């Protein structure tokens, strides 16, 4: 008789529509807790994400509102699409949580990165990330925070990006992962679409090396790892930095940088047959063109899709699609609560 029922999944209580049965924990990040469930109405398995009090603070509220609005806009096989959105609370006064429902995937890209992948699967996963980023860019969305935990895949190698990136203080224990951010984000520099190509390079490099390329406690250690491996950037890049940051960057020790065959040796690639030897040199070539500090010299998404390691998956039906407003204002808890509540109640 009650439209909703509640079940305990670890430390989180999930109050969901009775169509969703056999809820089980699968993962969790920071914005919310996630469960697998059987949807008895659609006769299919789904993933349910709980957003607890999204209006509680500016950081939570801006992301919750933006991702609800943008999700209804974008329509791409490599970008998340919601099956349902609901709240168990009946009024704005009582409104507390938002539940988002999507197709159930099998793993996040962090799990995939740990496995040895042949060139067929590695290049197909990179092709799909580039198709998804291309669709985001066509909709006027430049991501800037693409990372493995926000990318999901199924057993058949299909892939979907879960979030829309950057729009600051948080009193929670969870710290954000900054290892995939481009130099232009690390150094507050101004950016174009190919800021996301740096993140694809970091992901690709980690798939090969099975270790994060540019780790660090904060941007200080992270920038050191970038220059130690790729080398000190050109003076043309140095002239585009803001004066205070430019002084910091030009006063670090000078690094020549390691060659891409040295950063990614043949030992890390399946290099047995002539077919695989060519694919490994093509994979290194693409890494060489994405992991470029200066965005004026870094490869674009469209040119990355045309790279010989990627273009073996090209097809006009999914590379291109028909494109389609613009929100970014500060609000009180009450105003954010009503903006998110109105979006949940279409
Ligand atoms: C990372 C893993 S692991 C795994 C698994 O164990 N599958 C086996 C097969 O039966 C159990 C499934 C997934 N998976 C995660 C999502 N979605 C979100 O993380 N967020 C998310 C959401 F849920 C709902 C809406 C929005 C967002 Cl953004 C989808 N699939």
């Amino acid at each position: 008789d009650n439209q909703f029922y509640s079940v305990e999944v670890g430390d989180s209580t999930f109050t969901v529509l009775k169509r969703y049965q056999n809820l089980k924990p699968i993962g969790s990040g920071a914005q919310g807790i996630v469960c697998a469930a059987y949807d008895a109405v659609l006769d299919r398995n789904v993933a349910i994400k709980k957003l607890s009090r999204p209006f509680q603070n500016q950081t939570h509220a801006k992301r919750a509102y933006r991702e609800l609005v943008l999700m209804k806009c974008v329509n791409h096989k490599n970008i998340i699409s919601l099956l349902n959105v609901f709240t168990p609370q009946k009024t704005l006064e009582e409104f507390q949580d938002v539940y988002l429902v999507m197709e159930l995937m099998d793993a996040n890209l962090c799990q995939v990165i740990q496995m040895e992948l042949d060139h067929e699967r590695m290049s197909y996963l990179l092709y799909q990330m580039l198709c998804g980023i291309k669709h985001l860019h066509s909709a006027g969305i430049i991501h800037r925070d693409l990372k493995p935990s926000n990318i999901v895949v199924k057993s058949d190698c299909t892939l979907k990006i879960l979030d829309f990136g950057l729009a600051s203080f948080m009193m929670t224990p969870y710290v954000v992962t900054r290892y995939y951010r481009a130099p232009e984000v690390i150094l507050g520099m101004g950016y174009k679409e190919n800021v996301d190509i740096w993140s694809v390079g970091c992901i690709m490099g980690e798939m090969v090396r099975h270790k994060i390329l540019f780790p660090g406690r904060d941007y200080i250690d992270q920038w050191n790892k970038v220059i130690e491996q790729l080398g000190t950037p050109c003076p043309e890049f140095m002239k585009k930095l803001q004066p205070t940051v430019r002084n910091y960057v030009e006063n670090r020790p000078k690094y020549a940088g390691l060659t891409f065959p040295k950063l990614f040796p043949d030992s890390l690639f399946p290099a047995d047959s002539e077919h695989n030897k060519l694919k490994a040199s093509q994979a290194r070539d693409l890494l060489s063109k994405m992991l470029v500090i200066d965005p004026a010299k870094r490869i674009s998404v469209d040119d990355a899709l045309q790279h010989p390691y990627i273009n073996v998956w090209y097809d006009p039906a999914e590379v291109e699609a028909p494109p389609p407003q613009l929100d970014e204002r500060e609000h009180t808890i009450e105003e954010w609560k009503e903006l998110i509540y109105k979006e949940v109640m279409n």
